[PDB]
RNA sequence: UGUACAU
């Protein structure tokens, strides 16, 4: 059911096409493929009227455009380069549909991009509409999105509604695979009284997490960004279970990121942790310097280890070469300690 | 030689 104009633009019949010469037909070009890209484009270069022009005719139609698979750009693109008139008249358009928006597959992108540019007393006006819907949107393929995108641009004093919604489901969330990228937003932009009480579950599950192939992740953001004093309650739980939590896909990762990420003494008496304590009939530093994970882990104290300590370890593996060479996860190893004697 | 985000 296009119309002859659409047609002929889409078959190269209007090398000149102005913006004034398809009003009238501004929403059927939004929904087409190359009718959103040729009004995205003309729009940068456009004239205050000209677009008002094109503002008159997605305002009236603003809802269908922004659940369309094309639509949803051109109104994106007021957000970032109309008016401040046009964006408030947009954001009025949302107002009442705020959560269905963000449940949908085009409509969440909009919502994001008038996230990222409407004034906070708007931003603010946005997120309450969440407010009642925080785990359906965080648990949802489009929701999250929204959720995350809120974290990052909305005053941390407007989102209290979801550190309150959280209390009681941090692992569980820790453990999904849209959750954990939201704990991640909720540690690097809120409060203080608010990753408080996330970072208290956080450690009460330290140990199931690391071992989970999202949570995982959740820790090892805070070893790589959070404060000292809740590093050390992650390497306290990691100290001591050193060498099976290196012989793990998910966790040896997080071992990593505390022999990289620890205090200066935390760091060495983790590497002495391996160079010590032995593994049943066999020294610990035997059986990680040839596991298919834990040989990164060996490697990685070969890096952060000051000359002193990284001469014991060097002079506690010279004597398993022969052994090493027989193994090809630990080929990479050989290559550190020959660089070395 | 080893793990996660959508038009």
């Amino acid at each position: 059911g296009r119309s002859r104009l659409l047609e002929d633009f889409r078959n190269n019949r209007y090398p000149n096409l102005q913006l004034r010469e398809i009003a009238g037909h501004i929403m059927e070009f939004s929904q087409d493929q190359h009718g959103s890209r040729f009004i995205q484009l003309k729009l940068e270069r456009a004239t205050p009227a000209e677009r008002q022009l094109v503002f008159n005719e997605i305002l009236q139609a603003a809802y269908q455009l922004m659940v369309d698979v094309f639509g949803n750009y051109v109104i994106q693109k007021f957000f970032e380069f109309g008016s401040l008139e046009q964006k408030l008249a947009l954001a009025e358009r949302i107002r009442g549909h705020v959560l269905s928006l963000a449940l949908q597959m085009y409509g969440c992108r909009v919502i994001q991009k008038a996230l990222e540019f409407i004034p906070s007393d708007q931003q603010n006006e946005m997120v309450r509409e969440l407010d009642g819907h925080v785990l359906k949107c965080v648990k949802d393929q489009n929701g999250n999105h929204v959720v995350q995108k809120c974290i990052e641009c909305v005053q941390p004093q407007s989102l209290q509604f979801i550190i309150d919604a959280f209390k009681g489901q941090v692992f569980a969330l820790s453990t999904h695979p849209y959750g954990c990228r939201v704990i991640q937003r909720i540690l690097e932009h809120c409060l203080p009284d608010q990753t408080l009480p996330i970072l208290e579950e956080l450690h009460q599950h330290t140990e199931q997490l690391v071992q989970d192939q999202y949570g995982n992740y959740v820790i090892q953001h805070v070893l790589e960004h959070g404060r000292p004093e809740d590093k050390s309650k992650i390497v306290a739980e990691i100290r001591g279970n050193v060498l099976v939590l290196s012989q793990h896909k998910f966790a040896s990762n997080v071992v990593e990121k505390c022999v990289t990420h620890a205090s200066r003494t935390e760091r060495a008496v983790l590497i002495d942790e391996v160079c010590t304590m032995n593994d049943g009939p066999h020294s610990a530093l035997y059986t990680m310097m040839k596991d298919q994970y834990a040989n990164y882990v060996v490697q990685k104290m070969i890096d952060v280890a000051e000359p002193g300590q990284r001469k014991i370890v060097m002079h506690k593996i010279r004597p398993h070469i022969a052994t090493l060479r027989k193994y090809t996860y630990g080929k990479h190893i050989l290559a550190k300690l020959e660089k070395y004697y």
